Parts: C-alpha cells; sequence; structure tokens
C-alpha cells in the first residue's frame, strides 16, 4: 500500500534552488524529522494534482526499494502540496560528465550503466514505466553510486495491463521510443529505448542526441533508420547493445534484466569495451 | 534580412596577430578589393562556433548601430575567418590602463553612454551579448567605442526571454547571480555586466574581485557584497552600478536607462566624476 508521510512545514526549510522551469522549482533543503535531533539534507518540489500522482507513485515503489531508486520522504500540505525526497548532492549525471569528461575511467561508466539497469528492473518489477529515463534523470549519490529520478511522467501497470496510452504532449521527443512518439503507447520496453539514449548520453560525455535536428523530424528520422552514431570510446559490442534498445520491435529490444548481466560483464574487464585516454 | 558577405581571400593578407588563445586568434589585416584595415579571427564544434559567431553578427548588421562593431563578411580557405572592422586603439581595458593619469571624466562618461548605447540597440535587437567586459569594448577613435566579441552571443526567438547555457566555459566575474546559479541569460543579466564594465573604467582597470577564486563568488554575491566605490566616483555613479548588480533581474536598470542617467552625468562630468588634473 501506499503510505505517504505528512510533514509539517515547521519540519524543514529551503535553503537554495537547484533547477526551475514550468515544472516547478527544486529547492535543497534540510529537514529534520520530529522526534529526532539530527539535519537531513532533502530535495524539495513545488509549483498541481501532477504532484500528488507524482508522490503516490514514488511511494507504491518505496518497499522493498532499491538503492538505484530515488526515494520519497514525504510530502507538505501548504498551499502548494511539496514534494519532499532525498537529496543527491553531486547532481545529475549528464551535467557530471560534462564537467568531469576528462577524468572518467571506463570503470565508473560502466558502472553507472548496470545502476541505471538495475534501478529501471526494479521499477518494471514494480510495474511501474517511467517514462522520462535521461542523463538529465539520473543522479549523483557519490560517484560511485547513482538512482533514477523524476518520476513526474511516471505511470503504473495494472495487473493486465501491458501499455499505458497516454494524453496530450509535455514529453521529450529525442528520447522517446518511435511507438511512444507515434502512438503515444508506453511500456517497459519503451522505457529500454530511452535507457539506449541515456548511455549514449554517458559515454559520448553528455552529447545532446540528434543535434540540430528538429524534434518535428525524428519521427521521420527513426522511421527512415536513421539512429545515434557509435560513440568514440565505444567498442562495437557496446554500440549493438544500444542499438539493440532502439530496434523497431518493442520485444526485440533488450530486457533490462539482460542489460544488467551484460553491463556487469562489460564493467568486470571495463577497459575491454571502452577505450579511454588515460584509463 | 541577414546577409553574409563572403569576400575573396585573396583580396587580403594578415599583418600581425592582435591576440590570441583558446578562442582563436585575431590578427589586423589589410583588405585591398580592387587598403582596408581590417580584423580577423580563425580558430584551430569549433568550426560551427565561429559560423554561429557570423551569423548572430550578421543578424543584427542592419541597421547596426555605431557602438557595435560590424561584420564585414567571412573568407573561405581552409577554415571560416570574420572579417571586422579594426578598432586601432585597442580595447578600453587596456586603454585605461596605458592613459591612467590623462583622462576627462568628459570621456569616461561619454564611453559609458556609448557602450550603453550599443547594448541597448543588441537589446532591440533580441540579442544577449553574455560577454560585455571591458576587454570587450573597442576604441576606433577617443570619440568613439564599440561593442566586440559576439562569440557568446545568443538571440532569443519572438516569446523567450531568457537563454539556458549548456554551462561550457564563461567568464563568472562578470556574470550576473541567476546566470552563476541557474545559467540564465537575459537581456538583464547583461546589465550586471554593464555594471562591471563602468567599474573597470571608473577603476582605471582594475581587477574585479581581484584575489577572490571564481569558486567563491556566488556565495559573496549571494551573501550581498559586490565590488567597491571606486576612488573617482561620487554616490551617484556608484548607486547607478550597485542597482545593476541586484538580485532582482526586472529591477536592474534598462540600457535605455543607463543611456539617460550617463548621459545626464556626461553633460556635468566634473560634478560626477571627481578626477585630479581636471
Ligand atoms: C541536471 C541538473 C541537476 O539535476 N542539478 C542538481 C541536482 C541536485 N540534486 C537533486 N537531488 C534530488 C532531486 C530530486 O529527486 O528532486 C525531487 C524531484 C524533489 C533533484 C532534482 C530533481 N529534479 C526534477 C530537478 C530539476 C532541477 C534540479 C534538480 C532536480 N536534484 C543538486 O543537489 C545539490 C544540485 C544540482 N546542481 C548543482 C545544479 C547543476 N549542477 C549539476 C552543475
Ligand atoms: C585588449 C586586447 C585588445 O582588444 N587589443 C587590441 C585590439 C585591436 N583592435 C581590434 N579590432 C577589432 C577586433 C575585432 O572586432 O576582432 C573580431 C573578433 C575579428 C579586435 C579583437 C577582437 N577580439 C576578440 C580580440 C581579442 C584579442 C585581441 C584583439 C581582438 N581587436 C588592436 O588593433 C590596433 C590592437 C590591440 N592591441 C595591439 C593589443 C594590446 N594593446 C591595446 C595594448
Amino acid at each position: 500500500q501506499a503510505l505517504l508521510r505528512i510533514l509539517k512545514e515547521t519540519e524543514f526549510k529551503k535553503i537554495k534552488v537547484l533547477g526551475s522551469g514550468a515544472f516547478g522549482t527544486v529547492y535543497k533543503g534540510l529537514w529534520i524529522p520530529e522526534g529526532e535531533k539530527v539535519k537531513i539534507p532533502v530535495a524539495i518540489k513545488e509549483l498541481n494534482k501532477e504532484i500528488l500522482d507524482e508522490a503516490y507513485v514514488m511511494a507504491s515503489v518505496d518497499n522493498p526499494g532499491n538503492p538505484h531508486v530515488c526515494r520519497l520522504l514525504g510530502i507538505c500540505l501548504t498551499s502548494t502540496v511539496q514534494l519532499i525526497t532525498q537529496l543527491m548532492p553531486f547532481g545529475c549525471l549528464l551535467d557530471y560528465v560534462r564537467e568531469h569528461k576528462d577524468n572518467i575511467g571506463s570503470q565508473y561508466l560502466l558502472n553507472w550503466c548496470v545502476q541505471i539497469a538495475k534501478g529501471m528492473n526494479y521499477l518494471e518489477d514494480r510495474r511501474l514505466v517511467h517514462r522520462d529515463l535521461a542523463a538529465r534523470n539520473v543522479l549523483v549519490k557519490t560517484p560511485q553510486h547513482v538512482k533514477i529520478t523524476d518520476f513526474g511522467l511516471a505511470k503504473l501497470l495494472g495487473a493486465e495491463e501491458k501499455e499505458y496510452h497516454a494524453e496530450g504532449g509535455k514529453v521529450p521527443i529525442k528520447w522517446m521510443a518511435l511507438e511512444s512518439i507515434l502512438h503515444r503507447i508506453y511500456t517497459h520496453q519503451s522505457d529500454v529505448w530511452s535507457y539506449g539514449v541515456t548511455v549514449w548520453e554517458l559515454m559520448t560525455f553528455g552529447s545532446k542526441p540528434y543535434d540540430g535536428i528538429p524534434a518535428s523530424e525524428i519521427s521521420s528520422i527513426l522511421e527512415k533508420g536513421e539512429r545515434l552514431p557509435q560513440p568514440p570510446i565505444c567498442t562495437i559490442d557496446v554500440y549493438m547493445i544500444m542499438r539493440k534498445c532502439w530496434m523497431i520491435d518493442a520485444d526485440s529490444r533488450p530486457k533490462f534484466r539482460e542489460l544488467i548481466i551484460e553491463f556487469s560483464k562489460m564493467a568486470r574487464d571495463p577497459q575491454r569495451y571502452l577505450v579511454i585516454q588515460g584509463d
């Protein structure tokens, strides 16, 4: 059962903004849980029922949870409902690879790939479809430990549902499976597609997929059989997995469970699968 | 609207290097169509950026403004070269260092008017410079200065109000707080930079936050510390700069207000700037 802890607005403080958009504002804050004497660094999101949906989804997958998925800590009931979450202090992986591009060994890159798969596999075990997997939404607790984040679009599938039919826009395209782009169908297999783009982002140390290409042409370009180029550091074995994730046939794409295994093999001998200058 | 002139590379030669770095190399040059002194930028991703810089310079060329360096055209060769007008006296950052002791307040405040006039034209043209600084203001005559270096400039779409960066590299000590924290950029973020630039002119070319590393500036600013009042500045002048450095972007002066204010001060230079020898 989904069980949301309600926090009092006197329990926690916003220290500073981390990011903002029309998705709302995310602050770093500190939280003293009532009846404890310690400060907990936390992230706080505020802007309406979308936020409650988000909270519900996060709490549905809380038990028994996974170390590679961000946990909801609770919610607060002000004018606007606020999401209180764990804080990943090193920021998103997108920005981390761009900033430390020249220090990132092959061990770390394949390690992140495994964790992301581990996290998404758990989500799938819990019948959750994320719908917004990307490197911007993989956050760094420590360089050695990353976590999937941003459940704003995430959906839970019922017992006899295999897909989710979406209604409307507000979806990032260059990360979307073709059948999501054309039919607004989303499944575990569509999240696999996104996982491919994500690994791509990591392997290019944070290049913008389909750069310069307008979003209006992507379904066209993908239908014609164009995909993201092989990253320089990637042996052909690595780039093959990515390519599998972008197959037209959803069921032909790898399953997160396989991805865990495959990347675990590679991470067990990283210099054999990625060629990075300085390893 | 925007037009790009392509010029015959064989019509000119690089006479000497004016300066260079990781941004590429600028030379003095001479264009002989069929003699015009010119300045020439080339480099060693980077190739796309120099075309972006050309596009942006071309996008604001008509009608242009006297206080904005115009793109004359591009040359093709192995790599794209940007041909600009040449400012024969160099950047203002240097000029106020090398003439510390012989600058009428009339000149100093005039330059602040012209800088603002150029920035306001850019703003009308929906361009955010992103790199305003004393180094990026060049002197054509003592009476004529121009904004330069569109290496980072960005245009806004008809219903965009801000530009969101990909991080990269940026001059932190000239940047608005919302640019350091959230890497947002607006005309009002340029107003911050203008503040710092005027600061550098008033201090005859001092290094802003000289000594502090760049990693610690956003803290100083968050706390509410700013650059010190310069010796030659009355309080009216310093108040102007300080308004540029306000946390609330929409509470900074607009370039149109800076033109008005500094023109007023220019009409009576000694009242606003105390300079020994005037
Ligand atoms: C890529 C930008 C980024 O993520 N930047 C960033 C992020 C964070 N930490 C953090 N920790 C948790 C959460 C989270 O799960 O928030 C829930 C929704 C309340 C977030 C976060 C989630 N979303 C959707 C965000 C959007 C924008 C910004 C953050 C989030 N973020 C920190 O913690 C210190 C810093 C940080 N930095 C410093 C900004 C850019 N650097 C990467 C350079
Ligand atoms: C402070 C450095 C400086 O600007 N020095 C300098 C500048 C110039 N003239 C000049 N004229 C035009 C341009 C220009 O618009 O170049 C475009 C991008 C092609 C430039 C110039 C532009 N950038 C970005 C530069 C970077 C470094 C150097 C110059 C530019 N510069 C001249 O022409 C006389 C001389 C000059 N001096 C010789 C260098 C130092 N003295 C001022 C002390």
